[PDB]
């Protein structure tokens, strides 16, 4: 490691709206990565299930939705792996660079003419690369501000804004291009996007970031390096040999893989919980907190399950169930992916001010989890209504807009205290695993989403949204009820 002072001395403190110019490097690196990721995502599902004669891959709709859910799950998991690689082998600056390259390569694999193999390579590359870039670019931003710098919070706010900004614009740019012209054009704009991110990062990182992220904070010892190398190699050959017999004669298919991820999405959280609870490095008080954290973890998973379907199930809904020809124009179904970030950008400051105004009277953290869940469930009840009231046919887009609006109301309750809840209830020995634990509730939710896709059909649409929405409402009520004790139990 290097001391934070010498690192700070190596980073310029001016140059970007009162902030260090390094914030420019990090804002735009991350903006373009998110832009590219979200643009590609706004059209990917359609690319999968649109007919071959329409530029698509001609996959079954259900398979496309399942793949999309596993995709998000794997991306969430990858960030855990990626964080460890920066911390113990690459440093963060180099993780960002390699991640970017991998991401760019992933987009190119889609931008060129290709079929379903190209899609699978593209996913792998983007899963790996986003794992390396996304958590680590954010680690570097803290590194620019010396301890005690009052600009730090604001610098993080500006940085995070770029992410939402990327999320808002991408469906309007890549979404429009991909749907109106050609899918590969869309994927190409995503590729160019990431390229601009790489360009800004490589061209400016030396002067703007100085020493930040250039060292390995927690390096493996020589013996560890040999251990890791052996485990990897053996691991690589063992995976390879299974697939050799399995892909033709196993059989190992995309269905198996989707199932596997589903299994893992349940198994992993359970192991994490057992390990934390049984750990000899924990106090009796910490053990009670781990137990207290379970309903919060479940509420989170349920919440993200609904929220993450905004990019899968509801994307299909925008495309197959929604009246797009309104006001003399034709709406692109991908454009609905701009609604979640838009509402976040607008409502976040309103909520902030609200909690301030509430002060001592504001809901506790477990109560805000509950509220998030209640709103998420409500968003699904709302969405079932028009298809239920109509005999058939496309429904007015205002309903989908309202459903996205409502889930945002829930997101601004639960999400901003998610990390805080996790840190307050995890044992001190596991303080470093705190971001992973929080990300895991999302990963698990999307892993499960992929197994729920078979239930989504025009015929049981009502049972689908109704059952999931009802589950969330029920869970939200139970959480409200047990929230008092969970709150008093919180560390602080
Ligand atoms: C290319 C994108 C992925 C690289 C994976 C690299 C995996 C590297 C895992 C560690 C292997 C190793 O031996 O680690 C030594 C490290 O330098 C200890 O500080
Ligand atoms: C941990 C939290 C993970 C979040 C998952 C919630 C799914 C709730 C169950 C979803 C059930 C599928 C809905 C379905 O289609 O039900 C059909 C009908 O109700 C029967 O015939
Ligand atoms: C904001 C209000 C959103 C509700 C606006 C409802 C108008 C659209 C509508 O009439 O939806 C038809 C539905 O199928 C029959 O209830
Ligand atoms: C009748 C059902 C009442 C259920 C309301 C939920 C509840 O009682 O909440 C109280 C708690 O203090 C909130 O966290
Ligand atoms: C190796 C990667 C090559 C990088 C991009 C060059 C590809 C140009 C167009 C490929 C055409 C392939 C095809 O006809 O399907
Ligand atoms: C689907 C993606 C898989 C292909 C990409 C993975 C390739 C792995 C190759 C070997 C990793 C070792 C190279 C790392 C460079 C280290 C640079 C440094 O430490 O300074
Ligand atoms: C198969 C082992 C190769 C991976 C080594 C790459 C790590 C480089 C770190 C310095
Ligand atoms: C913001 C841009 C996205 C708008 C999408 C559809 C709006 C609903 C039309 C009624
Ligand atoms: C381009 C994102 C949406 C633009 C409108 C934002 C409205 C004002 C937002 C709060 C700061
Ligand atoms: C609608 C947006 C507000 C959502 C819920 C906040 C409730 C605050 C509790 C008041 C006591």
């Amino acid at each position: 490691s290097i001391d934070k002072q010498q690192i700070a001395a190596s980073v310029p403190q001016r140059g970007f709206f009162g902030h260090p110019k390094g914030l420019f490097t990090l804002f735009f690196t991350e903006f373009w990565e998110r832009f590219s990721y979200y643009g590609m995502r706004a059209i990917l599902v359609y690319y999968m299930y649109y007919e071959v004669s329409k530029g698509g891959l001609g996959l079954d709709e259900h398979l496309a939705l399942a793949i999309m859910s596993i995709y998000g799950a794997l991306v969430y998991m990858s960030g855990i792996i990626g964080g460890w690689l920066a911390d113990r082998v690459f440093g963060t600056s180099r993780a960002v660079f390699y991640g970017g390259l991998l991401i760019m390569a992933g987009h190119i694999a889609l931008a060129i003419p290709g079929g379903v193999a190209a899609l699978f390579v593209s996913m792998a590359l983007i899963v790996l690369g986003t794992g390396l870039l996304k958590p680590n670019v954010s680690s570097i931003v803290g590194d620019m501000y010396k301890p005690g710098d009052d600009r730090r919070d604001a610098g993080f706010s500006i940085f995070y804004m770029g992410i939402n900004l990327g999320a808002f614009l991408a469906p309007l740019v890549v979404g429009t291009a991909g749907m109106k012209y050609n899918f590969h054009l869309g994927f190409g704009l995503a590729a160019v996007g990431m390229f601009l991110g790489l360009v800004v990062f490589v061209a400016t990182r030396k002067k703007n970031l100085g020493l930040a992220g250039t060292y390995v904070p927690n390096p493996l010892t020589p013996a560890e390096k040999k251990k890791a190398a052996a485990i990897m190699a053996v691991g690589a050959v063992v995976i390879a040999v299974l697939l050799a017999i399995l892909i033709p004669n196993g059989w190992f298919t995309v269905e198996t893989f989707i199932s596997l991820v589903g299994i893992l999405g349940i198994i992993i959280p359970i192991i994490y919980f057992v390990v934390m609870y049984r750990s000899p490095k924990t106090t009796a008080e910490e053990r009670s907190r781990v137990i207290a954290y379970i309903p919060l973890f479940v509420a989170s998973a349920m919440f993200w399950a609904i929220q993450e379907q905004g990019s899968t199930i509801l994307a299909n809904y925008a495309d197959k169930r929604t009246q797009l020809d309104v006001a003399g124009i034709h709406l692109s179904p991908a454009w609905f992916q701009s609604l979640n970030p838009l509402f976040i950008i607008i409502l976040a400051p309103v909520f902030a001010w609200m909690w301030v105004k509430l002060g001592k009277r504001q809901p506790t953290i477990p109560q805000k989890f509950a509220l998030g869940l209640l709103f998420a469930g409500l968003s699904f009840i709302v969405i079932l209504v028009p298809g239920h009231l109509s005999g058939g046919g496309l429904v007015h887009p205002i309903w989908l807009v309202l459903s996205y609006f409502i889930v945002v109301l829930g997101e601004l309750c639960l999400s901003p205290v998610g990390l805080s809840a996790t840190t307050k209830l995890a044992p001190a020995a596991f303080s470093a695993q705190t971001m992973s634990l929080w990300f895991l509730s999302n990963a698990a939710a999307q892993a499960i989403n992929a197994q729920l896709v078979r239930f989504y059909t025009p015929e049981n649409e009502t049972a689908y949204f109704g059952t999931i929405g009802g589950a969330a409402l029920v869970l939200g009520l139970i959480l409200l009820a047990i929230a008092p004790r969970i709150g008093r139990l919180m560390k602080g």
